This record gives structure tokens, C-alpha cells and sequence, in this order.
């Protein structure tokens, strides 16, 4: 065992090198018409893809030293946990470039702490720019374009997300289930989906699946915060010693209650999923009721008699079973905000009934607070939940399109969250067109004025050049704002086209907002016009995560290697 | 086969392995340290800017020069996760004076005197230090300290600040491991009396320095256990049961201290034996009360039970054994200070007991027995705190139980007296006030009742004096010169001149507590600010490094198995 330790350039250097290997080898698949990457299997068979994640997530390189470059890029983008959504390949690209341009002026005697502070306030005031930039999302056309667009032009794909978001509504709950055909099926289920999803994350240190998955759960809808676990603990043996799955839905949950044996023994002997009442006020009540419609688990309250801390003594009311006192589900899906169960095919009826009941009481009642809590509750009560059945040609290219459709349904959620701004990196080219630059110069400068002369003391001027950091801020601002036109750019170039010149194109004809370069039909067209749309979150993220790790690498002074 | 090594080669290599451990480890001093790139075998890379995890692995495949990396990583018990706050500081600080040192010895020079310099040199400024120290009496100052001994941890610090607000000036605090991710903070009714660890080595298994144990049965006597057929039925019963034991006897005589050789040989039995609380007839006070938080069946021959021959006649004990002792929901054993969290169900007793010591308090007017009771009843009220550390992953939650127990240490140093500037202006003190010429005075006046004492040629022919004397300075000299590295590194690593920041705060105006502050890159006042440290961090700081330089500089041989 032995330790090598590598400080300043030398170790800036060679975490470039792993970086600006990893954007080397993912901005050639950059677009539509990117190109392909010939990757040898030792089992026996080559791989040609022209996906970017697919390969950045087998790029490994030999050099320890270099690889660890290599492995920061993997984990920063979520690459390597199989969690990286969509833009992480125009984050590599843009990443390596703000990299190399900050670390090419650190390594020349330069001073790193001030292009950090530049790097951070352009990334904060680029982020507002191309948020004030967003427009949202209404038509359909709309919603199919950009699913189609971060699906990698998969018209299949986007179709079914479009009709998923078509026949539900712009909150719908959407589950990934594999298939085993080689088309991507489309099915509806009714079903309850709630605005909360799993409190204490260590229930998922056991199945690393990132959510909950129990099939045929009995439900323990209850109304008050389950202090005392031997209140519960009855059931909690039952359901121990038959194994079988159990949901209890409470409204708050006790600090020693859901460690010292709901989470500790759940990766022993018991299904739990301890999810909280999703509520704004008193409103819980109407909430925990319709959930106990729905799965029909008898409403434990102390309003209605029932009380969860003395189950004992009542023991002659629920029929002396403590199972008739539960409830039951399909499919129990706990996101982590988000819990959605899948109604039973018996009570199909019984809800049904209590819809028509709430329907007649919405045309009953005035004020608008209570048909407003009446509309809500009843479009909880008739959602529903779209079923995407995922297959492929191979178990590989399954888990593929699987990535791929979380991907994509994400950036619909965030699109149908926030806006959506122009794709084809026009969004990027737009604050180097309209001169952002100045002003972030500006804001640097007015950061730095609120600080010299305000402080009346000559002593933070002998401490360091007050000229110097207006320089090396706005240099690291620069440095930001150079490495907008490398996405385009190098989606252009993949093409067969100039792309440099494309950029001189975009950013010297004044076009509306969205005037690009379709590289499908390679012609000058309007991006909003034909489509071609990208979610405000993904470019928001894009340049979040390339400025950051740009900054920590900047950062960073030493390496430790565990080998010499 | 050995590889023996003498002399400034030995010295050398020693001071290349600690000048590596300060190397990588000053990058992270002060809240704007540098980022420290960690590479794991697992297949992740980790960006750490704490000192003490980067410390704990460095380690250079140099078989000689790995040895003075871990002898730093044991003098500040890095390597025992014992470290406390301050052992950045003290790397650095370590590293600079043993390499000035070490320079001078190396050039045919004495180590002996440059030894006494630097160990008289630690001890005045560690008196000049207490002299320079301020009460905590506001709860702001509570806050402040335990935020600036988290490493700026808003949230962390305010629980130390509560659990110290809303109990007394101990807080006898339980740190334990949770599953959640946010930090909680509990408060529980126990019992806290002042004894510990009678006998450390039962730590030879367990690498945490004390003892915690769940649910534990509680036997407390008033006699001394002399001989070990008393209690042993008790013992083989509970061989049986994988349950803990705890035992709180008078003396726990020689022969009978054997229960920690069954319990560290083979874990088969767990034994903890306490002693009494008090001194005198007040401990069978003391006991009793314990027997009354704690189901115990007070074990005494006044009350009758004698620990000795259970089966006399005249008795009631049914020779059961085990409805005699006492049960609690958890026991917590240090080195000082025992806590018991007492039982839900014994609850109303203990009300009870503290009622009736109440009614006592009213009826006697023997001043003496008033604050013996007194202490006696606010010994059976009162609280434990309990902390619930979490993390986002297993090794984070062990990572924030040690910077947990750091910051806790340093705040019970500083409710003692103690309360310094923070910012490293207290270094600085003693290079701005001249202290340097009161060391050499000193130094001077030990020299002279010695010189002019023997009045013959003896000490004179045997060396020189006035070279003697200039070693002697010359180690102060060398301890003195490396104060300002603590302020300086700070700043350097907040992007700004440090060694500008260290003349400004020496060639400042009449000022003494001004410092800079790198978070918002102004010179302000630090007691204001509220960047203030323990007196204890800096007086164990500075101490550690000089004996450590002191220790290196005699040091003239190592010994590797290796060619
Ligand atoms: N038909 C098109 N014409 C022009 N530009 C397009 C077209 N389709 C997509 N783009 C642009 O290409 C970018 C997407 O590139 P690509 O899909 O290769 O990787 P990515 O989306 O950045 O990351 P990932 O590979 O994880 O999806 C988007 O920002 C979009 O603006
Ligand atoms: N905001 C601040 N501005 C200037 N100096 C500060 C500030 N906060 C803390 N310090 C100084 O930094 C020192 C603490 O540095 P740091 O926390 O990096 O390591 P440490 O406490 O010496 O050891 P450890 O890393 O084990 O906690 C203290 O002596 C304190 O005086
Ligand atoms: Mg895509
Ligand atoms: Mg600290």
C-alpha cells in the first residue's frame, strides 16, 4: 500500500486530460445526424452506436491519474449511476471547454479564486437570462415536439409519451414497465397519485432500484402521527410472519418510530412503506377519506372513534380482525414526491359511486373554496396512471430504452413545469448575439463598487489588485461566454456542414428568437416553427453543471493516487 | 533483516514524510480551503476539503519517509479517529517548526538546547494564552464557537448551542448514529452521576472510547465484591443471556476485576463496573437513588441484603438472583461522568422520591445537609441530550459523528475558561507583544542562577555558554517564527496575500482581537464576528507541535524491515 500524491497543474492537467477525453469522444454524436462509434466487446461482437451516453459510460482509461478525469465527468453527469437524463452529452462538450479555457489561465500564473467567482456569477446570471427567455407550453404540438426532440428524434417514443400526456392530464403519473414484444405498448389503469413520495431515502438502501415497487399491498390509512410503535405493532407481526406487503399512510411519523424499526428491519423481515398524508391544512381529512374509498381501508381517526393509540380495548368494533381494518391495492409505485397506487378491479364501483356523489355536491355549493376543493378531490379520485410496456431486440437495448423514455418523460415534466426555449444550440448562441456579456461585466463591476470605496480603508487594496479582480472576474465570465457556440457548432460540423460558419450565420442575421440550422433537411429554418424545442431545465442544467465542475476543478490542488 | 538509519539522514526523512502530511493537508485550512481530489479502489473519485479525512490516507510507499506520516497521524490520534478540532492547524504548524529545527540542527549544531528553547517556549505561550483568555457568559458565545469548531456548520452548531442552552453548563450529551439525513436532537430523563471507566482496558475491542450498551440490567450494592462466589450465579445466569450487565460496586476489589478477562476473551458475559459517585457516607445516598431510577434491590447489610451469604437465615431474598437487579433503557459509560436514560415505567417513582427529597429540603436548616440534598434532587431531575447524526451515506454518518464529538469537545473546553479570537490572531498575539524578548529573558535569568553558582571552570570546559544560551534562544527564535502560518494559510487559500493580511494585522493600529475575516473578505473585529475558538484547541495545538519538534529533534535512529 502506498500513496501517490500530485499537487497544482500537474494535477489540473491531467483531470483536463480525462475530461477533454470523455467530451472527445461524446461531441461526435452530438445531434440527429451524429456519427457513429465502433466499440470492441470482448464476448465476441462490436457495437456501432451513436448514442453519447452509451459510450461515455464504457470509457476508461488506463492512466489512473488521467482515468480519474474520466470518472468525475461519469459520476458529475450521472452517467455512471444510469441516471443522467437528457443534454448530458452537451454538457461534456461544453464542460471540457470552460474547463481548458480556465485551466490553460490558472496554470499561467493567474489567480483561480476570482475566475471561479466570474464562472459562478455568469453561470447565476446566464440561468436567469435564458429563464426569462422560456416561453410556455399549451398546444399539444407543443408537448409531442419536445418529447420527440429529447428522445433523439424517435417518433415512436415521442408519440407514446404524447398520447400518454394527451388522455391524462399535465401532472399524469407515468410508470416504465419492461416488455416482452419489440414494440412499445401504451396502456391507461385508474389509480390515486398524491403529491408526496418517500420520506427518509435509506428505505432504498436494500433494493437499488432509486423506488418502490410492491405488488398487492395492504393499505393502513390512519389520520394521526403514529408515535408509540406498540400502537401498531400487531399488525406490523402479522404482516412479519406472513410476509406479505404493507403501505401505511399516517400523517406524521415519530423520529424513533420509523428508525428504530421500520427502516432497520424492513431490509430484514417486512415489506413497510411509510409515506406521509399529503396535505395543506385540515384538508387531510377529505384526502385520507378518499384514499380509504379507493382501497377501502376503514379511516382510523380520532374523529371517527378510532384511534390508533388504544386498538385493544375497541377490539369489538372492526370485527376483532386487525386485517378487515386494512385496505388493499394493485401496484404500489413510491417516487421520491410522488406515490401512486393502482385501484383494485373490485372497487371500481364503489369509487365510481363516490365520484357522482362529489359531482353532485360540486353544483351544490358556492363560495369557490369548496368547488375548488371538490374539483380537486374529484380529479384525484378519477386520475389515472399510463402504463409504457418498453421492449427491444436484446435485454441490453430494453434497459437502453428504458434510460431513454425516463430521460425523455423527465424533460416533458420539467417542460411542463417551466418553459421551453429553441433547440439546436440557438438558446446559447442568443446571450453571445445580444451582448449578455456586458452584462455580467456590469454586475461584476457593481459588485466590486459596493465593496472598494464603501470600505473607506486602503486595506483590502494592499491584500490585492483591485483591477486584477475586475479582470480575472469578467475573464472568467469571458471564458463562459466563449464556450456557448460549441454546441451548435459541433452539431452543425457532425452534419458535413461548417459548422463555425453556421454560428456566423445565426448570430449575424437578426432573426426572430429561434432562427436556426435544421441539420435533418440542412436548411436555415425557424426552430420554433418546425419543432425543434429543448426544455428551459435541460439547458438550465447544462450550463449549471458545466460551470460547476469547471469551477471545482479549478478548485482542486492536489490528487492522491493509491499507487508508486 | 533490519535497515538502520542514524543522524540528519534519519531526521531528514522524517521531516520529508510530516512536511508531506502538512503539504497536503494546509491546502484546507479555513473556510475557503482548496478542493482535494481522493481516487478509491471502488471506482470513485471523492472531492474532499476536510483535513482530517485527507490525513487519515495519506501514506507514501517510501517505507522511511511513510514513517513520519504516521507518526503525525498518530500524535494528533488521526489514525486512532480520535482527532479533535485543531489538528489541521497543528500539522502545519508541526510541520514548519520541526523543519526550522531540523535546518539547524543539521549544521553541527546541538539539539539538547534548541529541545529546551522550543519546550520553554511552549509553556509560556500556553500560559500567555490562558492569561489571554475570556469567560463564555452569553449563549451567543456558545453558538459561535460551536459553529467555528464545526468547520462553519450552521446547523450542527446550533444543536451543540441548544443542547447546551437547554440543559446545564455539562450537557451530558449521547452522540448516536441515525438513519435519517437530518441531524436530529432528542432530550430524554437519566441520570448522570461523576464516575467512569475505572479500568480503560475494557476498550481494547471496541475502537469508540467509551461505552454505550441497550437495555442493560442494572446490580447495585453498597459493599466491596471481594469475593467472586457473590455474584457468581448472577455471572452464570447471564452467561447465558447475551444481554448486558452492569455492576455498581464500592471498590470491586483486586482479584475480583477479572469480569473484564471473560468479556474481552470471548464477549461471553458484559460487565461494566462502575464505582460509587461519592466520597463517604453520601455514596449510599447516592446509591439509593440509583436503586430508585433503576429497579434495583439496593444490596447493603444495613438494609439486610449482604452481598455476602445470601442464604442466611432470617432473609427474604428466595435465592432467585434475578428479580434483585435493576433494568434501563441505555447506559453510557466514559471516561468520567456515567449517564443512565431512565425507564419509562419507573418515571412516577422518581417523581415521587424527588418529592418526598423536597420535603426534606423544607424541614432541616443544617446548611450542609440542605446543599447535600440539593445536589441529590438536581442530581435525579434533569436531562440527557441525545444527538441523531445522519448522513447521505454510511461512511458520511461516521464522518459527522467525529466532527460531532470535536465540536462537542471544544465546546465543553470552552465553557471552562476559555474564548480566543479565531482568524489565528491569537498566534499572532505573541508575535505582536514582543513576547519573544520575554522568553529570552527567561531563558537568561535560568542561565544566570546556574552560571554563577558553581564559580569554577567545571561547566565551562564542557561547553560553550554564551553558545549555549544562543541555542536555547534560538529554539524560542524558531517557535516564535512560525505562528503566522495558521493566518496566512488562511487567507492564502481564500485567494488573497496572506502574508499582506499578517502585516496588516501586526503593523495595524492599537487593536487586539482584529483579524480578517476571508468569508467576506473584510478586516473586522473576530469576538464581534463571532469567529471565536477554544483557548484548550489552541493551547493543545501549539503544545502538540512543540513536543513533536522536541520529540523529532532527539530522535537519532530508525529502523525499517525492509532493503
Ligand atoms: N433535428 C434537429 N436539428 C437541429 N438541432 C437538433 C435537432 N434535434 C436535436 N437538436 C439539438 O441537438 C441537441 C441534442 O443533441 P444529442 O441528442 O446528440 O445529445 P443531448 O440531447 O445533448 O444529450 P443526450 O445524448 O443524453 O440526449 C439539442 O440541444 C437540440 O437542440
Ligand atoms: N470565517 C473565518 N475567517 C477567518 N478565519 C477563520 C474563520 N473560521 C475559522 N477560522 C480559523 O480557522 C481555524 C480552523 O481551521 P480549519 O477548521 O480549516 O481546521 P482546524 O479547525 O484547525 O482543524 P480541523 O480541520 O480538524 O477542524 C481556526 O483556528 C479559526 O481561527
Ligand atoms: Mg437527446
Ligand atoms: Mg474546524
Amino acid at each position: 500500500k502506498g500513496k501517490d500524491i500530485i499537487y497544482g497543474n500537474e494535477c489540473r492537467n491531467e483531470l483536463l486530460k480525462g475530461i477533454l477525453t470523455v467530451s472527445d469522444v461524446v461531441k461526435l454524436t452530438l445531434g440527429p445526424r451524429g456519427r457513429n462509434v465502433l466499440l470492441e466487446k470482448e464476448y465476441g461482437s462490436p457495437l456501432i452506436i451513436n448514442d453519447g451516453v452509451t459510450i461515455a459510460k464504457q470509457i476508461s482509461l488506463k492512466d489512473r491519474k488521467k482515468n480519474n478525469g474520466v470518472k468525475l465527468m461519469q459520476e458529475s453527469t450521472q452517467i455512471s449511476n444510469d441516471k443522467a437524463g437528457d443534454g448530458t452529452s452537451s454538457t461534456a462538450l461544453m464542460t471540457a471547454t470552460i474547463t481548458k479555457k480556465g485551466i490553460e489561465q490558472v496554470n499561467r500564473n493567474h489567480n483561480p479564486i476570482p475566475i471561479q467567482r466570474g464562472i459562478q456569477l455568469a453561470s447565476k446570471m446566464i440561468i436567469e437570462k435564458i429563464k426569462s427567455l422560456s416561453t410556455p407550453i399549451k398546444t399539444y404540438k407543443d408537448i409531442l415536439n419536445i418529447a420527440t426532440i429529447a428522445s433523439n428524434n424517435d417518433v415512436h417514443m415521442g408519440q407514446i409519451i404524447a398520447n400518454a400526456y394527451d388522455k391524462l392530464g399535465k401532472n399524469a403519473a407515468i410508470i416504465l414497465d419492461d416488455n416482452a414484444d419489440i414494440n412499445d405498448k401504451l396502456e391507461f389503469t385508474e389509480g390515486y397519485n398524491f403529491d408526496r413520495g418517500i420520506i427518509n431515502p435509506y428505505l432504498l438502501y436494500n433494493e437499488n432500484k432509486d423506488y418502490i415497487e410492491y405488488s398487492q399491498v395492504s393499505t393502513l390509512i390512519t389520520d394521526q402521527n403514529i408515535d408509540n410503535i406498540q400502537s401498531i405493532l400487531p399488525i406490523l407481526e402479522i404482516f412479519a410472519k406472513n410476509k406479505q406487503p404493507l403501505c401505511i399512510i399516517a400523517d406524521d411519523f415519530s423520529n424513533e418510530v420509523l428508525q428504530t424499526l421500520i427502516i432497520n428491519k424492513l431490509k430484514g423481515a417486512i415489506k413497510v412503506v411509510p409515506i406521509r398524508a399529503p396535505s395543506f391544512g385540515d384538508r387531510r381529512k377529505d384526502y385520507l377519506k378518499d384514499l380509504c374509498i379507493v382501497t377501502n381501508s376503514k379511516y382510523i381517526s380520532a374523529d371517527v372513534g378510532l384511534d390508533l393509540n388504544n386498538l385493544h380495548n375497541q377490539m369489538s368494533s372492526f370485527d376483532n380482525n386487525y386485517l378487515s381494518l386494512l385496505g388493499s391495492a394493485n401496484t404500489l409505485i413510491v417516487k421520491k414526491d410522488r406515490t401512486s397506487l393502482i385501484t383494485k378491479e373490485e372497487y371500481k364501483k364503489e369509487i365510481d359511486e363516490r365520484i357522482n356523489v362529489l359531482k353532485k355536491e360540486y353544483e351544490e355549493t358556492t363560495s369557490k373554496y369548496d368547488k375548488e376543493k371538490l374539483n380537486e378531490r374529484i380529479a384525484a379520485l378519477s386520475g389515472g396512471i399510463a402504463k409504457i410496456l418498453i421492449g427491444g431486440n436484446s435485454e441490453t437495448e430494453q434497459k437502453e430504452r428504458k434510460f431513454k423514455y425516463e430521460a425523455a418523460t423527465n424533460a416533458v415534466k420539467s417542460a411542463i413545469d417551466i418553459g421551453y426555449v429553441p433547440g439546436g444550440g440557438v438558446t446559447y448562441l442568443e446571450i453571445i448575439k445580444s451582448n449578455f456579456i456586458q452584462e455580467i461585466h456590469k454586475k461584476i463591476e457593481e459588485d466590486l463598487q459596493i465593496s472598494s470605496n464603501n470600505d473607506e480603508k486602503k486595506y483590502l487594496e494592499l491584500i490585492g489588485n483591485l483591477e486584477s479582480e475586475m479582470e480575472l472576474q469578467k475573464m472568467g465570465a469571458n471564458i463562459v461566454v466563449s464556450s456557448l457556440d460549441v454546441i451548435t457548432k459541433q452539431i452543425a460540423d457532425n452534419a458535413g456542414v461548417n459548422g463555425d460558419n453556421v454560428v456566423k450565420i445565426i448570430l449575424n442575421s437578426k432573426d426572430k428568437y429561434g432562427f436556426g440550422y435544421d441539420v435533418n433537411t440542412n436548411k436555415f429554418v425557424n426552430m420554433v416553427e418546425k419543432g425543434i424545442i429543448d426544455s428551459t431545465n435541460v439547458i438550465i442544467s447544462v450550463i449549471k453543471n458545466s460551470c460547476s465542475i469547471a469551477s471545482m476543478v479549478l478548485t482542486t490542488e492536489c490528487m492522491m493516487v493509491d499507487h508508486e
